């Protein structure tokens, strides 16, 4: 499977987290999310604060130490001063691999996502289980079969892995 390894530095995401139990039934749920985000004017609102670290909107998955998932819908910002409305946290820096989902969202990515997660099944002792991975929506029309939606995947001590020697 074709992927890139990047690095991030630790960076401030301002957003609105939800909480679901971990679903076969989270993907109606995060479907609804968005569009509720969209719907409020949340979405705009954020593109507004993106301070460019970057490009795009996240949607994170967040693992919760009750056992429950988390979804956060955010951009790259800089203040705690948006606290009084929205969720703010620190995304700990980290090393990933990126993926490409080329296609209709949200098709393409839920489809590119149950790829990503059989192909990382490799990697279980440098996948970070503990530690956020997200969609990264850029600028274009979503609709798209051209369109490209970014999945990363946090990962520790991958230039050990016996594949690499
Ligand atoms: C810039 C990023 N913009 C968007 C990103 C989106 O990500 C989505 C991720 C999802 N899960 C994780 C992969 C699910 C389930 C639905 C999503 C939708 C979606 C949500 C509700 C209703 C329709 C769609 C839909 O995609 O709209 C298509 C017109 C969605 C829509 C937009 C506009």
């Amino acid at each position: 499977m074709e992927y890139q390894l990047q690095q991030l530095a630790s960076l401030t995401l301002v957003g609105i987290k939800e909480t679901y139990e971990n679903g076969r039934q989270a993907q109606q749920h995060i479907a609804g999310f968005w569009q509720r985000c969209y719907q409020e004017g949340v979405i705009a609102d954020l593109q507004l604060k993106n301070n460019g670290d970057l490009a795009g909107i996240l949607g994170l998955c967040i693992p919760e130490l009750d056992g429950k998932m988390s979804y956060m819908i955010a951009v790259t910002g800089d203040n705690s001063a948006d606290i009084a409305k929205y969720d703010v946290i620190t995304l700990a820096s980290s090393k990933y691999m990126v993926f490409e989902a080329q296609g209709a969202v949200p098709k393409a990515v839920q489809q590119k996502m149950e790829e990503v997660h059989h192909y990382i099944h490799q990697y279980q002792a440098n996948t970070v289980k503990s530690a956020p991975f997200f969609e990264l929506y850029q600028d274009g029309d979503t609709t798209s079969e051209k369109y490209i939606t970014e999945i990363w995947m946090p990962v520790k001590g991958l230039e050990h892995h016996h594949h690499h020697h």
